[PDB]
């Protein structure tokens, strides 16, 4: 048969392969959204439904040689569609398989906990109050409390479950060809290459964040004291703002350089000018219109999940952005909160949601992005522009105020604890499960080379002495939900290629030019941006991810050029101001896990 003909099989299996994925992705949903056993039951059945079809649709297309095709295009309509993950598994196993997923998620997204000194208010959850008590909280017997609650509830408690998933998803990758449930993750970027790369960003970042590092835990160590705060071991993370340390935008005040100087955490006037969860979608909303890109459907209003609701279900409430594989129905389900920090939740989820949009016209199979970091990417290149105090005082949640090199500091600071220190966070979770994956790390010391991990490339412990009997990996969403990180990393890095491209093509960025830096640069309106921004996403999975790239930014390549230009003045700042201080640079390893 010719080329024309098998376009016409393919055709026909693409819309057989749509349909039941859409019916996999809604049951999911429903789970997502209101997590009963029944709804397991028929998430886990819609699954199994769409591993048959995935199974004979890719014995359907080897009848195909391929090798005597030529419309590229059509070569790799038939490989993706013939991917088949898990869905290699016999079904026991595939079903086996989910169900551990599923008891680890399930666990995470139900634990409640007691208040810290009130045994009879015992309804406390991650979201809202674990996390605002990390935000706003700097009691440190109050954080270590409910930080060892989280992780005795979330982490040890599905070890076995941890391991049948670890098991298991190595099985899927032997029938799939790979070596490893690495492989499989890395194989996601097309380039065997790609895990040294990733390497070599961390060695780039590596000075940089380790003066961050160093002036927080100096701050830390003056704000808390010395018994507290070493200054030459690790920080102790429940000091940081965030359960797992991945960020510390919440103490960025607390831990300013210029406290008197001008802030930029506008969540007192969100709440003053009587901002709602809605308010803050349709900001962002507006944003990507005013790129020439496209409005949120009314679908999505109607059936989105936008606060957390009040009738008591159980829920996974980590932020997610879904798309059913139909047309214009695409859903965000978000516990949003009235802060600055939820605002940029928002921005990252409406970047998904637009990725889907401008893709949907394509095959199923090019649904998706050119690589998973550009699908972290999109969101966050908005949330750029919405940082910078220019935006802020446009939409107005930013007073009037003089601005001087103070200012300046105070800015780049936060930008630095809110985005710069997230990079060796994201690549200790994925080096960690590539090693369980591989077999480098056995189950017998799967919680001492985790925080031997993340003590090594993040300088942060434990406020409690942890051992072999703990096991707290899963105390992350992703891990407990089998949610690949890399892909955070990655969006990390490139993000910044994406924003200096963008911030160029609006006038906004000129190299060297101290009044157009990437600090302060907005694309806000410039349809010369979202134009070619457009493009690059409407490829979808379309081509090779360096193309998608090249077509907005005219290179082929991940690179940390952007990213450490972004932070050089912050860096320069650090290294003087360090020196200055007396304050000591890098770290012992931390003793804070026992074998
Ligand atoms: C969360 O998920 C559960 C399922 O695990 C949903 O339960 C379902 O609730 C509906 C009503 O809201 C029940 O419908 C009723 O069915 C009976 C007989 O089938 C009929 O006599 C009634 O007229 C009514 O239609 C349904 O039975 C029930 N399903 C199960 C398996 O118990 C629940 O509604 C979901 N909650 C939310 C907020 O979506
Ligand atoms: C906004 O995007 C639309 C496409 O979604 C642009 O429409 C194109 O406009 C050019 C004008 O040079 C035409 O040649 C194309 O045929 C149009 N295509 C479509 C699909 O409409 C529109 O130009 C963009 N607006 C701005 C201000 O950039
Ligand atoms: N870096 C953040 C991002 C996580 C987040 O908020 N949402 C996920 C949901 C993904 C999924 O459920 O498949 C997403 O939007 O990518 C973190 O670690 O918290
Ligand atoms: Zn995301």
């Amino acid at each position: 048969p010719s080329e024309t003909e098998i376009s016409q099989i393919v055709e026909w299996i693409e819309q057989r392969y749509q349909q039941t994925k859409a019916h996999q992705t809604l049951a999911a949903w429903e789970y997502g959204s209101n997590l009963t056993e029944f709804n397991l039951s028929k998430k886990t059945k819609a699954a199994a439904d769409f591993a048959e079809v995935a199974k004979a649709v890719a014995e359907e297309l080897q009848q195909f040689k391929t090798d005597q095709l030529t419309n590229a295009t059509l070569k790799r309509r038939i490989k993706k569609l013939a991917k088949l993950g898990y869905a290699a598994l016999p079904a026991d196993q595939f079903k086996e398989l989910l169900g551990a997923i599923a008891s680890m998620e399930s666990n995470y997204a139900k634990a409640k906990f007691c208040a810290y000194g009130d045994a009879t208010k015992c309804d406390l959850s991650l979201d809202p109050e674990l996390t605002e008590i990390f935000a706003n909280h700097r009691e440190p017997e109050e954080l270590k409390y409910y930080w060892v609650q989280w992780y005795n509830a979330t982490g040890a408690p599905v070890r076995e479950s941890f391991q049948k998933y670890v098991e298991l998803n190595r099985q899927a990758a032997l029938r799939n060809n790979f070596s490893s449930g690495a492989a499989v993750w890395l194989n996601e970027y097309d380039d065997s290459t790609f895990e040294q790369q990733v390497d070599d960003v961390i060695e780039q970042i590596r000075p940089l964040y380790e003066q961050l590092h160093a002036y927080v835990r100096y701050k830390l160590r003056q704000k808390y004291g010395d018994k507290l705060v070493s200054p030459t071991g690790p920080i102790p993370m429940h000091l940081l703002g965030n359960l797992w340390a991945q960020t510390w935008d919440n103490i960025a005040d607390f831990t300013t350089p210029f406290p008197e100087k001008k802030l930029l955490d506008v969540t007192d006037e969100m709440i003053r000018q009587g901002y709602t969860p809605i308010k803050m979608f349709q900001m962002g909303d507006d944003f990507f219109t005013s790129l020439n890109m496209t409005k949120l459907p009314q679908t999505f209003w109607d059936k989105s999940i936008l606060e957390k609701p009040t009738d008591g279900r159980d829920l996974v409430c980590h932020a997610s952005a879904w798309d059913f594989f139909a047309i214009d129905d695409v859903r965000i389900k978000q516990c949003t909160r009235v802060n600055m920090r939820e605002f940029f939740v928002v921005h990252h989820e409406l970047g998904h949601i637009q990725y889907y949009l401008q893709y949907q016209h394509q095959p199923v199979e090019f649904r998706g992005g050119a690589n998973p970091g550009f699908h972290e990417a999109v969101g966050d290149v908005l949330s750029l522009s919405v940082s910078t105090p220019k935006h802020l005082k446009k939409v107005g949640l930013l007073k009037d105020y003089e601005e001087d090199e103070q200012v300046k500091i105070n800015q780049f600071y936060r930008a630095g604890v809110t985005k710069l220190v997230f990079l060796p966070f994201a690549y200790t979770l994925d080096k960690y499960r590539w090693g369980v994956f591989r077999g480098d790390i056995k189950p017998r010391e799967y919680n001492c080379k985790f925080w031997e991990m993340r003590s090594r490339y993040s300088g942060v412990e434990p406020p409690v002495v942890r051992t072999e009997q703990d096991f707290d990996p899963p105390a992350k969403y992703h891990v407990s939900a089998d949610v690949e990180y890399l892909r955070y990393f990655v969006s990390y890095v490139i993000q910044f290629q994406f924003h200096r491209a963008a911030c160029a093509l609006a006038g906004e960025y000129v190299k060297g030019d101290p009044e157009k830096t990437l600090n302060n640069c907005d694309i806000y309106q410039s349809t010369a941006a979202g134009n070619q921004l457009k493009e690059m996403l409407a490829l979808g999975s379309s081509k090779p991810w360096p193309d998608a790239m090249e077509v907005l930014t005219g290179e082929r390549k991940m690179s940390a050029d952007a990213i450490l230009e972004y932070f050089d003045p912050l860096y320069q700042w650090l290294l003087e101001e360090n020196k200055r201080l007396g304050a000591h640079v890098g770290w012992t390893d931390s003793q804070k896990c026992v074998s």
